[PDB]
């Protein structure tokens, strides 16, 4: 279970890492699989790697400690996680919570998610980014949410309401961002419904989300932006449709990393310019 | 905790019953912001959980307590503290709890909870008793049964027909009308949502495409438990909340605990 | 329990080499009242799970029995583990990666299952041509964990994991054999269990496109897809799942068990007179 994601072991994680940088993050970034790039346009940038956070959840590339990266973005001071931890590893609730409640400590206000996502609804093109507008948490609904166990009360209440989980406001910055920068086009909101993985979805389960209302399907995110809602950051998270899932088991076209990754890398760098894009408008700031 | 076991049952009943000599026909389980009724269970022994040897306990300032006594008449052991699963507690914690209550001698179970309302037609305040549930853990294989059946107790596959006693169910209803709150009652689905999140409207849409008129994050592991062991269970949602379906989009607490006096009341009795 | 891994997996399987010459190309597993088939095995040695060290262990304890089936090499479970048993993903894991070591190809199971499609008979076969993974999209896959690389991938595709092949051939074996309105073709959805699913259970998993509902199978195939073996895949529908809430019927396990029995000697027949089929080199 790693450490408790409690006050007590956030705190310590914080204050170990406030040693190693005087970058008080206002925005936190996840990157999703193949979304990498932005980590790197981080401007004055100190680098972490989690084997040197003491009780910080460890995730490797292959045998590659996973860094946090202190810097700026767009003028405005970032954390950026580099290397999500995904449930389907069989890391912890409290592995998976303490990252982002490690950031609410930092001073993070705003959390800016990607994942690789599979393209349930069939208006979705391959590269196409879709804003996630809302989640089914199918875990969650199961007895897998990741805040399932006592209350952390220090970081938020029992029973948090996902009410406005995805800012609408946030949203709509976002959306415009891309409309005024001319890939609008690319650009759509949607449900993303976590599957827990690591299987990629048959085609009857992805006929099956489709048919519950699910945009896109995907084996992350939602667990941290539990976490992010539960302590009061604000969230905007965006599927970049790695696949397009095969709704019919009489299909060769089956799913694979590989061409997740090369959909990454192909639209990192938009997706980077995107962000950066976003970051520079976020008000309060 | 401990294995909810005959042995470790037997045990923690027998326990209790030295604790009191009433012997509970009904058992009953209030839900979020419920139970004003264990106030008035007549010559009621509260018992403490903390004070009950291996029976799971609750949870800062209240912790739990087994009320044992009569309501209308009837002998009943009320839950005054409930466990549910995204506190974390194990099968076992949340199974041991029904299974004393079966040695103890409870025939009927009647539970209440809090419930989000997905039935377009429901409004706040409208009670819905449950006629059926989706146990969405179970199906995810987080049904508070996995693991070895404990045969003492029930088969190895339990049937979940009729789970929602329909006579009951009628007996419930006709006392409602009979009572003038009839229109308040209505009959439904609860599906679980193991919680302890709200439903994002996205997942309030699907739960409602699924066949769902409310949900909660209680109810069917203690029913799934209940039903197991050969309790009849009656069991009423209050909607608390109507769920919002799309992004871009005490009263009752008195009436119920009347509502299941009067039940109890015209309860079936050997 | 120990971690399916390569190392274990191999520990196993080479005890199992050390108990019998039989190189299995084909793995059977035989589901709820159905296992009439080990019978059937010629030449057979019948190895106790209990005589394997390591072996997950399941009840009289469960046998492999290798064999020959229709002139093919045959490992088969008798005896299958049920994650509503409490059994660990590495308990269901390990077994089907052994016989991956022992050479299996293809991976034959049966099982006993719920009937949702209302076109569905009592003792129907519903062949699974896909399947609904509700613990798998619900964080329970059987694969959550550590990824053994010396097995498989990070994230195995699903796609033709009914292997679409055998499909034909199971159907061809059926129709030629005079069952073939026996069989169809559906969608197999896994309810963790034990419960047998309520009326509204069902009617969701209808409504979601699921033709049969069980509580095995599942994982065991997501496993074998996994390390490359190819799955054959088919549900005895032993109940006809009951939808409506105000029904009198409801499942019962001795029947499942009877209606299972009952089909055994024809799903039997079935699959040795699918394996004799099988291309073979
Ligand atoms: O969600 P991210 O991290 O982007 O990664 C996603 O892509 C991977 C498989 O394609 C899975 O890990 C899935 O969750
Ligand atoms: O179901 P009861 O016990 O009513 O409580 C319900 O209300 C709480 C959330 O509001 C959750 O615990 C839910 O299950
Ligand atoms: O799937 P098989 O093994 O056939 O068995 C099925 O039959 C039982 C339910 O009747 C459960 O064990 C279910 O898994």
């Amino acid at each position: 279970e790693s450490v408790t994601a409690n006050i007590e072991n956030v705190k310590k994680v914080a204050h170990h890492i406030q040693k190693l940088t005087s970058i008080v993050p206002e925005i936190g970034i996840i990157c999703g699989s193949g979304l990498g790039k932005l980590a790197d346009g981080v401007k004055d940038k100190i680098t972490i790697p989690y084997t040197k956070i003491p009780n910080f959840p460890q995730t490797s590339v292959v045998g590659h400690s996973g860094n946090l990266i202190f810097g700026t973005l767009s003028g405005r001071k970032v954390v950026v996680m580099q290397g999500r931890f995904h449930m389907y590893e069989g890391y912890s609730n409290d592995t998976v919570a303490l990252p982002i409640r490690v950031m609410k400590l930092l001073g993070v206000k705003i959390l800016m998610v990607s994942n690789a996502a599979g393209g349930l609804n069939r208006s979705l093109k391959l590269g196409d980014f879709v804003i996630l507008k809302d989640h089914i948490y199918l875990p969650g609904l199961g007895l897998n949410n990741i805040l399932v166990g006592p209350n952390q009360e220090a970081f938020g209440t029992r029973f948090p309401a996902l009410s406005n989980a995805y800012d609408r406001d946030l949203r709509k910055l976002a959306v415009q961002v891309a409309e005024e920068n001319g890939f609008g086009n690319l650009v759509h909101q949607g449900v993303y419904v976590m599957n827990g993985g690591p299987c990629y979805e048959t085609p009857a389960e992805c006929t099956m989300l489709l048919n519950m209302g699910c945009d896109v399907v995907g084996m992350s995110t939602i667990p941290e932006v539990v976490i992010a809602r539960h302590c009061g950051i604000q969230v905007f998270a965006v599927s970049l449709v790695t696949n397009i899932s095969v709704l019919d088991v009489e299909s060769d076209l089956k799913p694979n990393h590989e061409e997740v990754l090369a959909t990454g890398a192909q639209r990192a760098e938009l997706m980077q310019s995107w962000f950066e894009k976003i970051i520079e408008k976020l008000p309060k700031d």
